[PDB]
């Protein structure tokens, strides 16, 4: 398995500078032969793949990590004991709180975390976005609301981070999202996207008035590819309440409770890092190879310096390597990594 590449974007001025890692690392509950049964059972299995995700976050040395698929019990008895040691803090919300179950799938739920290096970043807030009780509490007047949106209980997390000045009070919020997977819900995807947009703004709104103005780095798995409603809303400022995407009710009057006519906007005027199809995918299977994964920056307040290019595909030929995971690389998904350039 070779190293993989290092794109250089534009150069170091001559100012604060920062690299940030993106990455679903496939939960062990989802890494099943009916899924990955190209895979060998000894590679799926988690003893074995998470020696993988940990050398690759390791390597990747970020000084902000977003992880997706992050299984509690792991969280706590794996990623962060280890991370720790590397200088990290880290905070972590699994999804299903309000979901009653036993103490032993309690254990298995998935969610999100946030890994920062505490020599660069100081935590102020941090947050839980629950899609499912957002969409409750915006559904008057729309059954789809309820039905279609609500009834799905995926997450975001954000972290309010104080940016060390020695690296030039600069605050920086990091947010971290793994959206609804099911390519019949573009609807859902794009909901989501837009409660978390919204929701953040809320969150940076009462980082100001403690005695517009805070960079946004907005990570996800938003299972979306970059011709969708989401990738346009979050790299255009918004979206119109009609898009194809929304599949009826597109014109529901519910939509702009998230929405700042016709168009929804959100004014964090965001970039994504790997624009232009630096890499080919970011989840690689047999049935399914695309560019679901994102960061996306304030490009008001941010450079983008460099990215961590695909590894290389001449050697994914040679290994007739057609979906992951594979002995190789332990993860259906590839991780992002970009070196990001904060001006105040
Ligand atoms: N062809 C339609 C496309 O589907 C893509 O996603 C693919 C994949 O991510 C997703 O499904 C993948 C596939 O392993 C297979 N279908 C099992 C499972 N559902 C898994 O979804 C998993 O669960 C999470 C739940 N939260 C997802 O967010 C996460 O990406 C993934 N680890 O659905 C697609 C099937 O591969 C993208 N959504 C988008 O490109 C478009 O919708």
């Amino acid at each position: 398995l070779p190293p993989r590449p290092w794109i250089t974007l534009k150069e170091r001025d001559q100012s604060a500078s920062f690299t940030v890692m993106c990455y679903n690392v496939l939960c062990d509950k989802y890494a099943t032969r009916q899924l990955y049964g190209y895979c060998p059972s000894w590679a799926l299995n988690w003893e074995y793949r998470k020696k993988g995700i940990m050398e690759e976050i390791v390597n990747c040395d970020a000084d902000i990590i977003s992880l997706q698929e992050v299984e509690t019990e792991q969280y706590f008895t794996l990623f962060l004991p280890a991370l720790k040691e590397r200088g990290y803090d880290g905070f972590f919300s699994p999804k299903s709180r309000a979901k009653i179950m036993s103490e032993q799938e309690r254990k298995h739920v998935d969610g999100c975390a946030i890994f920062f290096k505490t020599e660069k970043f100081t935590l102020v807030q941090k947050h839980t976005v629950e899609f499912n009780q957002v969409a409750m509490a915006n559904s008057d007047g729309s059954e789809a609301m309820l039905n279609r949106v609500m009834t799905k209980d995926n997450i975001g997390v954000a972290v309010v981070l104080e940016v060390h000045k020695e690296l030039f009070k600069q605050l920086l919020i990091v947010a971290n999202a793994h959206m609804h997977w099911d390519p019949e819900y573009s609807d859902v995807k794009l909901i989501q996207t837009m409660m978390f947009v919204s929701e953040v703004k809320n969150i940076l709104e009462k980082a100001s008035s403690r005695p517009n103005s805070i960079p946004l780095v907005l990570c996800a798995d938003l299972n979306s590819l970059p011709d969708s409603g989401v990738v346009e809303y979050l790299s255009n400022g918004g979206v119109a309440d009609n898009h194809k995407d929304f599949k009826e009710l597109r014109y529901n009057e519910c939509l702009m409770n998230f929405s700042c006519e016709g168009r929804i906007t959100h004014g964090f005027q965001l970039k994504s890092a790997y624009e232009n199809n630096l890499m080919p995918y970011t989840n690689y299977t047999f049935d399914f190879k695309g560019v679901i994964d994102y960061i996306f920056y304030s490009k008001t307040h941010m450079n983008v310096l460099g990215v961590l290019g695909p590894l290389d595909p001449q050697w994914l030929v040679e290994n007739n390597i057609t979906g992951c995971p594979h002995p190789h690389i332990p993860s259906d998904h590839f991780s992002l990594l970009t070196q990001l350039e904060l001006h105040p």
